[PDB]
């Protein structure tokens, strides 16, 4: 009938034992209340917690729904009102993997807007998921920012002339940040609120004598931070416009600039991670410009997958992190491939593309193909959008 405290929280079983993203999942027990704020069920995995919607709720039962979680058996965590109860069974989620074509095609050389079938783009750099099924894609030849949106069936051109690398979104998706590659650096802007349409918000200065290739916003986002071709570490804030050059970084050898490093922001440590093409290796730079050796070879370029300390890139381009401090990585020339590095098990693992074979195939990651993917963004929801430079196109590897 009524939530006891004096009682303890039981959990006797649950059902199906198994199922797919958003399965219908019952768990029945008892003294779970009638008052869903005050639970929390989980689908508890190797790696995390994974917090399932609840959609009804009676003192001896719950209806929620299976969340995105590792494939296999799960147990699930019942929380009511501090009172926590993990079921002795497991749950056997299946899980599904896909790659896909968004839009454009190796076949298709263009700047033409229109539907997704129908838009043409050049060689791509850069990307921003901004939720809903929609990105921002920075083009390198005939440079501008294209507006991708998927349940709109809808490509448009927000910033025709501007050449930007990788983008920074902002947690909550409402701002896009992107810094121009050469000339002053300057910086945009661009607003859900406004359509995405750009907004100029300052300017590095050609202090900045490197190319910029990508921009990170720090833990605050009230910086950005970057990390020109001639190794120049800075950041701008994006409402004072103060501009710092942190530091020279301390790497031997010439870094590319096409369009440059590729730089992120990594949650777990707060650091930032750099690839670079001709070092063929990603490092960690603290904020303060000290750099060290996180993965790869500058003298081997070529994918070999293994633990952290071994793996190989053949082109290291953009990059993107998950909820649980996965790295992702795309590999570019020699690879076409998809390297993710599990944190956990500190290793990587090439998880989508067919090494050294450029082609646009789509279907089970393993089969698909790509085209030099060049950067990747995270959309938050088990969806990695992929811009490829001669592939001319938009993928997206879904995880579900």
């Amino acid at each position: 009938a009524t939530y006891d405290p004096n009682q303890p929280v039981t959990v006797e079983s649950f059902m199906p034992v198994e199922g797919k993203l958003r399965e219908k999942v019952i768990v029945k027990g008892s003294n779970f209340g009638t008052d869903k704020s005050k639970v929390k069920v989980y689908f508890v995995d190797e790696a995390a917690e994974r917090l399932s919607t609840v959609i009804g709720i009676d003192n001896n039962t719950l209806y929620c729904l299976a969340p995105r979680q590792l494939p296999g058996g799960n147990r699930i965590k019942v929380i009511v009102d501090g009172k926590e109860v993990t079921t002795d069974g497991t749950f056997k989620y299946e899980q599904a993997q896909n790659v896909s074509t968004i839009s454009g095609s190796a076949s298709k050389d263009g700047n033409d807007d229109g539907d997704l079938a129908s838009a043409k783009f050049k060689y791509m750099w850069g990307i921003a998921a901004v939720g809903n099924n929609t990105v921002l894609a920075y083009q390198r030849d005939d440079p501008r920012v294209r507006l991708i949106s998927v349940d709109d069936n809808k490509v448009t051109t927000v910033h025709p002339g501007f050449k930007g690398g990788k983008p920074a979104v902002t947690k909550d998706k409402q701002r896009v940040y992107s810094i121009g590659w050469e000339g002053t650096h300057t910086v945009y802007v661009y607003m859900k609120a406004s359509g995405w349409a750009p907004t100029r918000i300052g300017q590095l200065g050609s202090t900045f004598s490197g190319k910029i290739g990508a921009v990170a916003l720090d833990e605050t986002e009230e910086w950005l931070y970057f990390v020109d071709s001639n190794k120049n570490f800075g950041r701008f804030n994006v409402k004072t416009q103060e501009v710092t050059l942190i530091k020279q970084l301390e790497l031997s050898g010439s870094l590319g600039t096409n369009p440059g490093p590729y730089l992120i922001y990594y949650f777990v440590d707060s650091n930032f991670y750099m690839s670079d093409q001709n070092l063929s290796s990603v490092y960690k730079i603290t904020p303060d410009g000290e750099c060290e050796w996180f993965c790869g070879s500058a003298t081997q370029k070529t994918v070999q997958d293994g633990l952290r300390e071994e793996a190989l890139f053949a082109q290291p381009n953009g990059m993107t992190v998950d909820e649980d401090g996965n790295f992702y990585i795309v590999d570019g020339f020699k690879g076409y491939c998809l390297r993710k590095l599990d944190i956990l098990d500190g290793y990587v693992s090439t998880v989508a593309g067919q090494v050294d074979v450029a082609s646009q195939i789509d279907g089970t990651p393993l089969e698909a193909t790509f085209n030099y993917p060049y950067d990747i963004c995270y959309d938050g929801e088990g969806g990695y959008w992929i811009a490829e430079a001669w592939g001319k196109a938009i993928r997206k590897y879904a995880v579900e």
